[PDB]
């Protein structure tokens, strides 16, 4: 990122704490939980509106010591009043702006907000599991912001969870206790804390509804699968990302030894060696050299992270991923909530970027053998199964006889999100009755309104609607600003937070008091359907076929010859 951008930014964080400040008032509130009293105050937003903000409610004990990389456990309680007006630390991670590593181990917390501390009746509850790659992000108001879903009377509530490498080591070796996914574990945990709190804060128990943003997606999905949270929350809200897309999983279990080796490890390769270092070294070396983890051909075949979610080696009492998370889809108690997944109308125009820095990255396109599914493709991708699988990808997606930039967007637009969203639909089907699944697509574009991920994307001046694009109208970052009543990007914003909040309360987000939805009428997707619908959302709201449905055939018919891959 530019030195401009970066001095920008400063400038930016340095408005905030003021804006903050302003919007901070002097109605304190203590509210109760199963571990002690909370502190929280009032704030207002750029609307005039206002709610409670309850901020750093632990879920877990600290990481830290022989706890990291292990499974949370539960947190101490306190007599007194916990002090929730301020926020807690971000998860150790490389600042998307600054390229430092910020954070601290200290940040199993989560932060509760709503416009109505004693409701007449209990409100639904919707949990907002933040995305980031599971290397990056945070609960911090300055980039997700419940400005706007404080209009609506529910509860919201951001988590944090572990990140990277301290969330996502996994060890072979049974008597060491790090099987793997310590941060989804910590997921887990806050979602029984929601569950056994919400109630506190005037939320309902029986009606939680869980979402989330590409790796938050990801992680609402797992959240559906793993019987750790059978029957926890009632509905599931999964955006532009889920557990099936090929990065939002990796066996991750040799990759420890080549972290400590990078860290200064001297010694030869197992397991308790290998922890025994890495539980000494500080964590900001841990994770700042996490991104020279990955081999040249394991970015070849497009493994995104080193460290992720993972099939976990052996089993434990807190055991979240027992298998393959197409196997988890067969079994997954979560197949039977009332679900709505979607994606936005130009996913892959965030890997703009990545194209700036890798030109070349274009010429995969001559014979998209790098994009075929690594389970049907040779390890060279060399083999001619392989060419004619490539075949099928580079006649959907490259026009003319030589790729461009926009055909290798579009193409990754499919293999990213579009591809994983299909295979978990018919997997879903097949493994489930009844339970409605609804399809939306987002198509609004602005550059009046952005948040920071535009920044990180190198996406200033580029057309379309990118990856993350959404956010926008769903948080308040502190790159917004109070936009006019009429504007186009006020009326998107009470259009999303209407719909996911309709959904979040009856299961259905068709609603009438919408504008725009008025000559809509919003049916699920059915298993014999051929062709997806989907509420398509721009300055229009309307159901259409899911344009991008006949390049989701041609991505299936590479699987003709292993239908029981697909």
């Amino acid at each position: 990122v530019s030195l401009m951008e970066k001095l920008k930014w400063k400038i930016k964080c340095i408005e905030n704490k003021f804006l903050n400040y302003r919007l901070t008032t002097n109605e304190t509130v203590v509210a109760e939980t199963e571990y002690g009293k909370v502190k929280g105050v009032k704030r207002l937003t750029v609307y005039d509106d206002s709610y409670y903000s309850f901020e750093g409610i632990p879920y877990a004990q600290p990481p830290v010591g022989e706890l990291r990389f292990k499974a949370p456990q539960r947190p101490t309680p306190w007599a007194g009043v916990r002090d929730c007006c301020n926020h807690k630390d971000k998860s150790v991670q490389v600042d998307f702006i600054t390229g430092k590593v910020c954070g601290s181990e200290d940040c199993l917390y989560l932060s509760v907000y709503t416009n109505n501390l004693n409701p007449e009746t209990k409100r639904p509850v919707l949990v907002y599991i933040h995305g980031g790659d599971f290397i990056i992000g945070e609960n911090h108001r300055d980039m997700y912001g419940p400005d706007y879903f404080i209009k609506k009377d529910v509860v919201l509530i951001n988590i944090q969870y572990r990140l990277g490498a301290l969330g996502f080591l996994s060890l072979n070796s049974e008597d060491l206790n790090v099987p793997g996914n310590a941060g989804l574990k910590d997921q887990v945990m806050a979602l029984r804390w929601i569950k056994n709190n919400c109630a506190n804060f005037g939320g309902n128990p029986d009606n939680i509804t869980v979402f989330g943003e590409s790796a938050g997606a990801a992680s609402t999905h797992y959240m559906m699968l793993t019987e750790q949270t059978r029957g926890l929350f009632h509905r599931g809200i999964l955006m532009s990302g889920n557990a099936i897309c090929p990065w939002a999983n990796t066996q991750c279990q040799h990759r420890a030894f080549t972290l400590a080796k990078l860290a200064g490890y001297k010694g030869e390769d197992n397991d308790k060696d290998v922890l025994e270092f890495l539980m000494k070294a500080k964590p900001q070396d841990l994770i700042k050299l996490e991104e020279k983890v990955l081999t040249l051909e394991e970015r070849t075949n497009k493994v995104m992270f080193p460290f992720g979610p993972t099939v976990e080696p052996y089993q434990t009492a807190d055991c979240v991923l027992p298998k393959h998370p197409r196997e988890m889809v067969k079994t997954a108690w979560g197949n039977s909530i009332p679900t709505m997944m979607g994606n936005t109308s130009y996913e892959g125009l965030f890997f703009t970027s990545i194209l700036k820095q890798m030109p070349l990255l274009v010429k995969e396109l001559e014979t998209c053998v790098n994009f075929v599914p690594s389970e049907l493709a040779d390890a060279e991708r060399t083999a001619p199964e392989t060419l004619e699988m490539g075949a099928k990808i580079k006649k959907a997606h490259v026009t003319g006889e030589t790729p461009t930039a926009d055909n290798f967007m579009d193409l990754c637009s499919h293999f990213y999100f579009w591809f994983p969203m299909h295979r978990l639909l018919q997997l879903r089907f097949n493994h489930t009755s009844g339970t409605p699944v609804y399809l939306y697509r987002f198509d609004f574009d602005s550059e009046d309104l952005i948040n920071p991920y535009r920044i990180m994307r190198s996406g200033r001046g580029v057309k379309g609607v990118s990856h993350t694009d959404e956010l926008t109208y769903f948080f308040w970052n502190q790159l917004a600003k109070r936009m006019p009543k009429e504007s186009r990007e006020y009326k998107t914003i009470e259009r999303m937070t209407g719909i996911w909040t309709q959904f979040a309360t009856t299961g259905n987000p068709y609603s009438n008091e919408i504008e725009g939805m008025e000559n809509v009428s919003w049916d699920p997707i059915e298993k014999s359907d051929e062709v997806y619908k989907c509420l398509n959302i721009s300055d229009e709201l309307k159901m259409i076929d899911v344009p991008e449905m006949g390049k989701i055939k041609q991505w299936e018919s590479m699987f003709e010859k292993h239908r029981d891959l697909f």
